C-alpha cells in the first residue's frame, strides 16, 4: 500500500479527514485511484474504524440507495451484505440517501444528506 495508506487482507485503506460532500469525497479517492470504501465484515468494519483517529470521526462510505430508495448499492462493484444501521436507521427517503459511519455514541451507520460535509474512507485494491 502508499505512504499514509493501511493495509487490511489485500485491500489498502486510507482516512481523509476533510469535510466534503460525498461526491467530492468520491472524486477525491478516484484521483488517487480509488473509491469510498465498502464494508463487508465486522473485522473490515474494526479495521476501517482504527483509521478514523482516536474519535472515530463521522466518515462517508461508498454505499448509498439514491437511485431507487431500499435498493443499496456501493462504489467498488461489491455487494450490500453487510451492515451496521444505528437505532432508527436507515431512512429511505431520497432527501438522505448516502451511508455515513461513525455515527453518534455506538458509531454506527445513518442514510444521511448527500450534501453533508463530512471525512471520509477510501479504499484500493
Amino acid at each position: 500500500c502508499p505512504t499514509d495508506w493501511k493495509l487490511f487482507d489485500g485491500t489498502c485503506y486510507l482516512f481523509n479527514p476533510s469535510v466534503l460532500h460525498w461526491a467530492d469525497a468520491q472524486e477525491s479517492c478516484m484521483k488517487e485511484g480509488a473509491s469510498l470504501a465498502s464494508i463487508h465484515s465486522l473485522e473490515q468494519y474494526t479495521f476501517v474504524k482504527e483509521l478514523t483517529t482516536a474519535a472515530l470521526t463521522p466518515s462517508w462510505l461508498g454505499g448509498g440507495d439514491c437511485q431507487v430508495s431500499t435498493r443499496w448499492f456501493w462504489m467498488d462493484g461489491t455487494s450490500m451484505d453487510f451492515t451496521d444501521w444505528c437505532y432508527a436507521q436507515p431512512d429511505t427517503t431520497l432527501t438522505e440517501c448516502c451511508i455515513q459511519m461513525n455515527v453518534g455514541v455506538g458509531k454506527c451507520w445513518d442514510d444521511t444528506p448527500c450534501t453533508h460535509l463530512h471525512s471520509s474512507i477510501c479504499a484500493k485494491t
